[PDB]
């Protein structure tokens, strides 16, 4: 259809306006003292949040050029969100820092590109700074911390995160669902289990539990659907010689296989339970292989050549207890080498290494904590299903927080890292006289997160901000309590992660959109 | 539908007031100090572009004998792009500048046809000396100024554009792609490779890099679908016999002929690994006898007269080796004459040069490369996506300019070349005044490129055009630095089919739109 | 629905008011001096055009009366160019002409119908005058003065119509397209040439061109399905006996007989290629026919009571050599006796004489250039799509033109013709004086074409007029370089064809204009 062009300041203007109004949206929810925001929903209740990112992803404007604006600052929080999983706010806030100044510099006269490289240097320059002033977090009391600062300081969500850390492992998986009751509850499972269960509920040998036990039983592990019970006497001959357990884990087992199975447990001739194989498709071969390796089987298909009516001993694994249920399948001290678990677990990392997707790199890590670690789940317990969703949003944000600085080290929080590296940063200059201007737009709103943090507790930005500039180290502002002190020693700690990639998306999207001369749109 | 009718000087201010919208729009980002336009997308995120057909394609008016004019004029542009893929920007300058003073002129009581011809006489004349006027481009080092001029002067995408073109050959192909990191990377395969797997995991002999590698293998090329083992027996039993691989590319196995290759591999019979021909119809059998003729083998075909069951050793093709993964095969130093491969690039040439369509011409292109040269990709690496897809479309800018440069040679950048033409033909002369004034307008409108670049910096374009002119040969303005000096020792350089491509484009529509007398057009 | 009826006086004004709309659209691109008129497209860019039929096929008007004024003048054009392909700025110009005059006639209280006699019986006298006047033109020096004149004055287009036609010869087609470079191409084919390739590439005995090539081959001409090759056995092995390779042509052939014809080639047993027939259903049968009287053989079909199984050498055709490739098929030099051509011609003649639509015609013709003459193709070449349009719309206007004074004869250009009859007419009376006051309009009306074409130009017409009027014989006045001389030295020749045609239609319509007294139409 026809289009409307604007030109120079006009577009320029209507284009700050836009970002302006979504950051005066988003940034009300930052810091310790920072509030929420109630999001109309077409479909349900309102949504009362204070996550960066869930609040900009409704704002949207009537007028189109203001919408531009937005649209294009709205992706800062998207893309930080998608890389850390926290930061959003601090994000949003720099980018309209960055944006404001450079739009003020650029009204007196200066070149916009000499002015997006020179931010582009002083960015660089900046996340070395910060890689080289980050400090290893290891003990549980610093996971523990970085929990509790991240969850809106909550004790209790900091130290349930870190005791799941502690018995989960360094490879294992946790996750956050929603519980029943007003408490949070941690339930960790230690081996490898799927949710599949048996096939009959006359296999139940202990009816006060309603779960099928097996003690030190033999594992056939068959990648092919039975339905005929005459490929599957020889094995059924060998184990009632041998007297213990066996379970079969297949694509399926038909009607007259299972009668047959199920007549001859209850009997005392045979014990033997049911369950079917996890999976669709590929993973289904993947995980078979991976029970393989673990109980020290062989997985019996046709595509390599072998027969189930051939199976014998050597062929069928072992376990030491096998718990059975109407839901999900548990192998208890599987018998297998370890050095083939090793050499499993190794295949699957190097594979993570070449994967695109997140559901493919979630499920090869799920996969690898079933080999080698465990895999935990955090219940989250309110009494009303709105308190239930922003408290399960703040334990997402907290898990997210803690592995990031497991992998890249914490600095000091509260916005203090971003300061020091501002004032280091302050002998650096580039090609001309433009570029020396750019570095000191970023350079002067890189200090606009604690300026905001300090904003929203009601006091004077400006006085606090001269006085932890005045100091060193890390000197720092307690908004919640209204103390300077050193932050490492009260607990304020952020992951060098989450800040770095704030300042770099940041720049990224604001440094491109202070080149704009024309702009294009619909008509109203 | 109803139509409205207008007449002379009322449908020509019309059209020239259409011309105007869109030519200012696209020329804000002409230059070193250009800017860039933000274009809104129904779906999905504002674009930030400084490409000028790009810009050109979205401006739509709402009025309907103005939109005629910018409809009219855009064509230049998307001429321009489709035939040099750069100068865009320059060609609409160049379209604007005709039509102004050749409405001036019209306006004035001249006869639109003769300036019309003498428009043409001009360029014809220019174009001439323009060729005249250019110096070979061989050596890298002025290939990595092309690039670098290209990619609004980022010397890092000349160097590996450079690097890439002396690594890929004469007949390589580069391609540009996304990347996920936030540097380029360049990534050139050596010989034939075709982006088919292995078919069964269990072929795989190298499991820590996953990897199915055969040193020195047979090749057995099947352009039929592989049913049953029993036509297979002989060929196999040949390969046992001799001791060495066999890979087998056929159009596919099933799970019996696999199930049988499979078994007998990892029981120490015979080493085997089977893919699947790349392609779809008849550039499938163009790939297959491309491997074949590289390898020293044969097809087996039902349509040639030859049945899978009296192949020998004979029909056999020959390498040294292959490397599978899962989703790339790569055939390395195939054992063939030269003879034979030089035969088939040459007739993929003459297929070439009868070839219309630009896709058809890029797989063949690509499929000679494969057989003679190598394939090269760049992947661009940026923060976000927006600055991802400015600099993928920088990448490209300066990819197409490279390859006219190779091709065509280089003159001086900056609009001097065109001055120094327009200087040349200062004693062209038509057969009557009109004709002459065509001329006059033509000589007068080759000014307008570096005007534009002048005034985009802030400078005053008249006095720089003034000195300029003065000089002679390479002298020029650097726009860039702000002083001025010999063009090709600064590094600025423009291929000469670009702004030949530029120049009569915009000549051949500008021409044409100044002789209209009347517009019809629809109702509002 | 219901209707809006005007009587007399305002009818016939409303009437006028749509006609002066159409005509004064169409006649600003009549002469040497004519301009373009610019349509707009809903789909795509718009046309610049200087046909008149094209002009006036987009003019619609919102008021329902001026209308209907506007599609009743719109026939003139339409009509003109269905049946001359040229001079429909002309007509129109003589139908406003004769409308105009004729309308202020009757508003002196003059019977319409008497003044439609006259018209037509000045007309009647006119046309016998134009006949007389004519001259033959048959040289290619005054071929190329048409086609230069209706070119829109252009040297080139004229010599290359000039070329083309002596080369095919009178018999002989042309036909224009789109070239691809920048300049145009004559690429004339002798002999006979039909759009069917080899139907296999193994066929190919020159690989370095890609095209099959046989030396005075035998041609099998069978109206068949040829699905195995056991009635194609006999014919083969006695071409085998005679040692000359063998073209097929053949309705098409499966996979067995394509088979084994291969299978044979490269062996060295028989050289085959083959092809299939041209044309879909009985025009099939009509080229089979035409090849076999062309290469002196016959047609093996099933419906005369033959078989291929039967076929001796008798029945096989032959050439002296026959190219084929991917697309097209050629026959050089068939060994036929001419008395059958002439007969053949003959037949398709008198079928000729009998078609009712233009398209059987021109197939008709097309088989007979491809038996006796030879078919060319002029591509044209421009830089842009407009420019290609346009170029191509004039190339045909001027081959028209050049058919028709081939047909007809030429007479002086400019206007002239019409002047010199209309000043022999002077004598001519009726019956009563309103039919006399009817020729005198029509001889007035003669005038309408120089006028317009000397008010093009900004000359002054009257004075053009009378110093024109007073000469005698093809004394008239050149546009092009504004003098006075004689038009055939000057070389500006139109059709007797073109002039009459326009007259004529211009007239008829005209005529029925006048006689108007009432319209109905629908509301607004
Ligand atoms: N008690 C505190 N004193 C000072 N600063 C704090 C305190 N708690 C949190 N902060 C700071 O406030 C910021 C929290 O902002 P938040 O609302 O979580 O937005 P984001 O989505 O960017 O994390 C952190 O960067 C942290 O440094
Ligand atoms: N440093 C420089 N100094 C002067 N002129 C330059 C410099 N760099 C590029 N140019 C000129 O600017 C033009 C580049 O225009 P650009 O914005 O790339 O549009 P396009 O490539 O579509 O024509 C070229 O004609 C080139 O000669
Ligand atoms: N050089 C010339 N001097 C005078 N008359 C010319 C000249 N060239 C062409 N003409 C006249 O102009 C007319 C061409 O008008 P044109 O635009 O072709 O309209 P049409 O569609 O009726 O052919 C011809 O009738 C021809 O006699
Ligand atoms: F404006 Be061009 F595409 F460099
Ligand atoms: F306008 Be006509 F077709 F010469
Ligand atoms: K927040
Ligand atoms: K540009
Ligand atoms: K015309
Ligand atoms: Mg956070
Ligand atoms: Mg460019
Ligand atoms: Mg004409």
């Amino acid at each position: 259809a026809a289009k409307d062009v604007k030109f120079g300041n006009d577009a320029r203007v209507k284009m700050l306006r836009g970002v302006n109004v979504l950051a005066d949206a988003v940034k009300v929810t930052l810091g310790p003292k920072g509030r929420n925001v109630v999001l109309d929903k077409s479909f349900g209740a309102p949504t009362i949040t204070k996550d960066g990112v869930s609040v900009a992803r409704e704002i949207e404007l009537e007028d189109k050029f203001e919408n531009m604006g937005a649209q294009m600052v709205k992706e800062v929080a998207s893309k930080a969100n998608d890389a850390a999983g926290d930061g959003t706010t601090t994000a949003t806030v720099l980018a309209q820092a960055i944006i404001t100044e450079g739009l003020k510099a650029v009204a007196a006269g200066m070149n916009p590109m000499d002015l997006k490289r020179g931010i582009d240097k002083a960015v660089t320059a900046a996340v070395e700074e910060l890689k080289a002033l980050s400090v290893p977090c290891s003990d549980s009391k610093a996971i523990a911390q970085v929990g509790t600062i991240s969850a809106n300081s909550d004790e209790t969500v900091g130290k349930l995160i870190a005791e799941a850390m502690d018995k989960v492992g360094k490879e294992g998986v946790i996750t956050v669902e929603d519980g029943t009751g007003l408490q949070d509850e941690l339930d960790v499972v230690e081996g490898m289990q799927f949710d599949r269960g048996y096939l009959s509920p006359y296999f139940i040998n202990k009816p006060e539990t309603g779960a099928v036990e097996l003690e030190s039983p033999f594992i056939l592990l068959a990648d092919k659907k039975i339905s005929n019970i005459r490929e599957m006497l020889p094995v059924l001959e060998a184990v009632a010689k041998a007297g213990k357990p066996l379970l079969i884990i297949a694509e399926d087992v038909e009607g007259e296989a299972l009668a047959t199975l199920v007549v001859n447990t209850m009997r005392g001739i045979v014990k033997v339970a049911a369950v079917k194989a996890p999976g669709f498709g590929d993973r289904r071969k993947a995980m078979l292989q991976d029970i393989a390796t673990l109980t020290g089987g062989t997985v019996i298909s046709e595509e390599i050549g072998m027969e189930l009516e051939k199976a014998t001993l050597e062929d069928l694994g072992q376990a030491k207890r096998v718990v059975i249920n109407k839901d999900t399948t548990t192998i208890i001290d599987g018998v297998g080498e370890e050095a083939a678990i090793q050499g499993r677990v190794a295949q699957i990392r190097q594979q993570i290494e070449e994967a695109t997707s997140d559901y493919d790199r979630e499920k090869l890590q799920e996969r690898v904590a079933k080999l080698a670690g465990g895999v935990a789940v955090i219940k989250v317990g309110a009494a009303t299903e709105v308190e239930m969703k922003e408290k399960k949003a703040r334990v997402e944000d907290a898990l997210h927080a803690t592995r990031a600085a497991v992998e890249e080290g914490v600095v000091a929080g509260g916005g203090v890292a971003l300061i020091r590296v501002a004032s280091k940063l302050a002998d650096l200059r580039g090609q001309n006289e433009d570029q020396n201007v750019g570095i000191k737009v970023a350079l002067r709103a890189m200090e606009a997160p604690l300026r905001q943090i300090v904003l929203n507790c009601g006091e004077e930005p400006s006085v606090v901000a001269n006085t932890v500039k005045g100091g060193d180290g890390n000197y720092g502002y307690n908004a919640a309590t209204e103390e300077y002190g050193n932050m490492i020693d009260m607990g304020i700690l952020d992951p060098t992660k989450v800040t770095r990639s704030a300042l770099q998306y940041a720049a990224s999207v604001a440094g491109l959109m202070i080149t704009t001369e024309c702009m294009v749109t619909d008509l109203p």
